[PDB]
DNA sequence: GGTAGGCATTAACATTTGTTAACGACGAT
DNA sequence: ATCGTCGTTAACAAATGTTAATGCCTAC
């Protein structure tokens, strides 16, 4: 929003500048880990991570304007090894590198506060999805991943709210609920047709009964009321 | 930790007064305190979830210099509906108005970057958390939890290294998986001295081959030694 | 107006958890 | 003495990790 925007006219005064990322490239990836502060301005990402096994695990969805770190400021080392995967078509993101953000942010308030305001809106999403995801199953897991999709990505329509969403495939569906096979999701995806909560039509999902989902993930639904109320608002 | 003790000393310069809490005590509330930032000075403290029916849910245990925050740095809204509860003897904290935090981070920004660190502790921690739990199932959990709680914890004694807290009920070890019955939790350790990993003695957990515990919680192994490498490097 | 991989669906088992119910001791009011 | 607390087991009802085989698709 605003404050999102007048960052992204900060960053331009002091020379670092967008790059373009197109589908399935790593912003940065967990095999050659360089640390950086991404400021995502556009586009559809999402944070992954591969095991010494092959088992792979889509911790969670990047959107819109927001803020990925790759490095702690003060020591400048890693926090961690993940892959930033692009999903959209494009993406256009300011890559910072992080013994740059220090002296970035000391100059200038106002924006310390708005990147320091994401990553209180991220601390408290983490929680409450490690919430709602642990309390009861894969199913609880699911439910949770559905609704906010349903939030983020939903759109309007006269059979369900849509989430507009490349190919969410099943297999990546169940990724996020840290699920290897696709068998399990399916089973599970369509306890949720019979219950006449989810169908998939035209090869993407649609929710019948978002107050169905609520109930599996309130935590989360409490986060969107919270944290992001324009869009809680939009589904109500 | 050094820069903990410096912000202690920096609120003091402000007329900021330590509270004391003791034991079940909380500091913040599920029904709305709030929203306080809570420098958490010494002692040992958790934070909890309960749901509309009774499940109740521990998200995180915090501990020694750390800091919590219950609102949104410029809106002052809170950031969720979570209760820190005092597990320890006593713990000594700073309760700061919110309001009252910005101004006193916008003049110190030594202080300043340091809050932003703590937070970037934790975005990290819960990430990797919400990892090593989601894959690997409930017993993963139970691993990977043990593993936080060995590593923050734990002393190493001529029978292991012990667990070193109150009176940790299996109950207790419960609430930090999502299994709401304490013998679901009874289930697994018992399978984990079969294994030889784990003895319980002195109403205490002991653990002996932590190289196990390792192997199911790996990116929150993997996040010690990134974020905090003294704690680390005590049992490595 | 035709091919080959890519997924979704669904069945049949192999384990892991969810749930309830007795039984038994420690520890505190 | 009489708790409620906690741990421990067996016994089961679902839930979900697996693998395999059958089909509809769409990118090509």
């Amino acid at each position: 929003n605003a404050q999102a925007e007048e960052f992204k006219k900060y960053l331009e005064t002091n020379g670092i500048k967008p790059k373009q990322f197109h589908k399935k490239e790593l912003i940065f990836n967990q095999w050659d880990p360089q640390e950086y502060c991404i400021f995502l301005y556009d586009g559809i990402t999402k944070l992954t991570s591969i095991s010494e096994n092959g088992t792979i695990m889509n911790l969670q969805y990047y959107k819109g304007a927001f803020v990925i770190m790759s490095g702690f400021i003060d020591t400048e080392t890693s926090v961690g090894y993940y892959n930033l995967e692009v999903i959209s078509e494009q993406a256009t993101a300011y890559v910072i590198k992080i013994n740059e953000l220090k002296e970035l942010l000391s100059k200038n308030l106002t924006h310390f506060f708005y990147v320091f305001q994401t990553l209180q809106k991220q601390v408290s999403y983490s929680l409450a999805k490690f919430n709602d995801f642990s309390i009861n199953g894969k199913l609880g897991s699911i439910c949770g991943q559905l609704l906010i999709l349903t939030y983020v990505y939903g759109k309007e329509t006269p059979d369900g709210i849509k989430i507009t969403l490349d190919n969410l495939t099943m297999q990546e569906l169940g990724y996020s609920s840290g699920i290897a096979h696709s068998s399990a999701v399916s089973r599970i995806i369509s306890k949720l047709k019979q219950e006449k909560v989810i169908v998939y039509k035209n090869s993407c999902f649609y929710v019948q009964n978002l107050d169905y989902l609520k109930r599996y993930a309130p935590k989360l639904d409490e986060w969107f009321y919270l944290a992001c109320p324009a869009t809680w608002g939009k589904l109500n």
